[PDB]
């Protein structure tokens, strides 16, 4: 039922990763909602369950596969399937709890983790912050294997959490931000793994706020500036949507678009 996008870390190139992220974005957004040239994800309100999720099937050089489930309203990774078992993060609300019952329905073993899937919880379990977790094709290759082997006891909980953190950033954050996609393209081009710098971290942390600021803006102008960081950690202020057009690829729905002013 739900659309499937395939990606493999096996012989991954800049182009194959670019095709993948483009395909993910294409299945996340409908084209119905574009504001200041930036697409908005489907509104959760009144969204039919048959349109709620996309599936991301990740394969690796080790000949293993896992399937991530993403909520189309926010690109949130809600859980995964590896062979005969499926695992879901502790849902944040009753609606999201009902929604996940529609995923991986023919799987033999269904588990819901007792922990939620936000970075804060995952970093706690990993024993490391995002700033110290390396990203790139190698980390993703290893993450796929780690998710695959969880059900058989091969993967410790910290490794599982770290592996989720890798997948979320390389798929969902890359889908959300052209800038983050670019940072991952660079790592793939040179086959060099590295932890995300402050520019990546602050963008991830600010996605909700940026989405709201753009959507609530007066003709693109922010009421309140948003502070982001450069690669070197120095602060710069965002006052307007204009500067974000090359940076943010999609937004979470925050409010209705205002009517146009006419002469
Ligand atoms: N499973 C999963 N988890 C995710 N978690 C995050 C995430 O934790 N974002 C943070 C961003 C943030 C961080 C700090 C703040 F002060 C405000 C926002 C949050 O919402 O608290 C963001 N995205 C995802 C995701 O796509 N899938
Ligand atoms: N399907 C699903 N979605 C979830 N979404 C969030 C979450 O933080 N949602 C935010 C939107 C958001 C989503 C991701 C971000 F990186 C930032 C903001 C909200 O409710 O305003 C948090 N948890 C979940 C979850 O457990 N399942």
């Amino acid at each position: 039922q739900y659309p499937i996008i395939n990606f493999t870390t096996a012989g991954a190139t800049v182009q194959s990763y670019t095709n993948f992220i483009r395909a993910v974005r294409g299945r996340l957004t409908t084209g119905a909602d574009v504001r200041h040239e930036i697409p908005v994800l489907p509104n959760r309100v009144g969204l039919p369950i048959n349109q709620r999720f996309i599936l991301v099937e990740l394969s690796n050089h080790a000949e293993l596969s896992v399937t991530l489930a993403l909520d189309v309203t926010n690109a949130y990774v809600v859980g995964y399937r590896a062979g005969n078992s499926a695992y879901f993060f502790h849902p944040d609300n009753q609606e999201d709890a009902e929604a996940i019952t529609h995923l991986f329905t023919d799987v033999q073993n269904r588990y819901t983790f007792a922990f939620g899937g936000n970075y804060d919880r995952l970093e706690q379990l990993a024993g490391n912050l995002r700033e110290n977790i390396e990203l790139g094709n190698g980390p993703l290759e290893e993450a796929i294997s780690a998710l695959y082997y969880y059900s058989t006891g091969g993967t410790q909980l910290p490794t599982l959490a770290r592996s989720f953190i890798i997948c979320i950033q390389m798929i969902s954050e890359a889908a959300r931000f052209q800038y983050i996609e670019g940072e991952m393209r660079t790592r793939i081009r040179y086959n060099r793994r590295s932890a995300p710098d402050p520019s990546v971290i602050t963008l991830e942390n600010s996605w909700g706020r940026l989405s709201t600021a753009i959507q609530e803006s007066n003709q693109g102008a922010f009421a309140s500036p948003i502070q982001l960081q450069r690669r070197n950690g120095s602060k710069f202020s965002v006052y307007d949507v204009s500067i974000l057009i090359p940076i943010i690829a999609l937004m979470v729905y925050r409010c209705a678009p205002p009517p146009s002013s006419q002469f």
